[PDB]
């Protein structure tokens, strides 16, 4: 990267790499809130001047995908719509690089209060299983400045993946049977405002698990029966 966010892309990289890789299941100052099949929820209860900052870890197995796969659909802004129903609206203010964007979007009403917008950058690099991570965080820019209809959230999210081969043996070539995708998804996010705590508590319970449910089965079912993206 050559762009002006270069160097707090690659903090945050490391940071992900370091910190949110590490397995929380063990971890006493985690609490499991949803299991559902490969899919584990996890979150730290934190409150700061009234407002609830819950960072929140998921982690899932899906079969059948590739890291490179999961994060280029998490990524590509062209096929957001297929999978995610929490934005009401979105668009790319800039292009900083191939891999590396900034998108401005606004929420629908996920709890009753007034709509959240968010400004962030996203980007998706490789990690020399090689890892692929796409980190999304807040930003200012210039052409996006605060306003009077939203409540500006700010963002800390990382998608996390690792691919597990394990190929045939005998004349086969490896196939989507023999291959296992690890996801490591972290959102800390500021709401930006008050809400009652348990309300964006059950909201974060809800909206999450269903994201990740629904996304995952969506690169399952897109990458179905094509040749293998490692
Ligand atoms: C109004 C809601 C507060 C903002 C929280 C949004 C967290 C996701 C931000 C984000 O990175 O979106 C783009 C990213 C694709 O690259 O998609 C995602 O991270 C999908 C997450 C959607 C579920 C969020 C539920 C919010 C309930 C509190």
């Amino acid at each position: 990267g050559t762009h002006r966010f270069v160097q707090k892309v690659e903090e945050m990289v490391q940071n992900h790499m370091t910190y949110s890789l590490q397995d929380v299941g063990g971890d006493a100052n985690w609490q499991l809130v949803v299991e559902e099949g490969e899919m584990k929820v996890y979150r730290r209860e934190v409150e700061e001047n009234g407002i609830v900052l819950d960072p929140l870890k998921a982690t899932h197995a899906v079969k059948g995908v590739t890291g490179h796969e999961v994060c280029n659909y998490f990524w590509n802004v062209d096929v957001r719509n297929d999978w995610e129903t929490t934005i009401e609206n979105f668009h790319v203010v800039e292009t900083l690089a191939d891999n590396a964007i900034i998108i401005y979007q606004t929420h629908k009403r996920v709890w009753p209060a007034s709509q959240r917008d968010v400004l962030y950058l996203s980007v998706i690099r490789k990690i020399p299983p090689e890892t692929w991570i796409v980190c999304n965080f807040s930003v200012d820019h210039d052409s996006a400045p605060l306003n009077n209809r939203c409540v500006r959230a700010k963002i800390n999210v990382a998608m996390i993946c690792q691919t597990l081969v394990s190929p045939p043996e005998g004349n086969q070539e490896i196939s989507r049977d023999n291959i296992l995708c690890k996801i490591t998804y972290v959102a800390n996010v500021n709401p930006g405002g008050w809400a009652p705590a348990s309300v964006l508590r059950a909201v974060a319970k809800r909206e999450y698990p269903k994201f990740l449910k629904r996304f995952t089965s969506y690169v399952q079912e897109k990458t179905a029966g094509k040749p293998i993206l490692f």
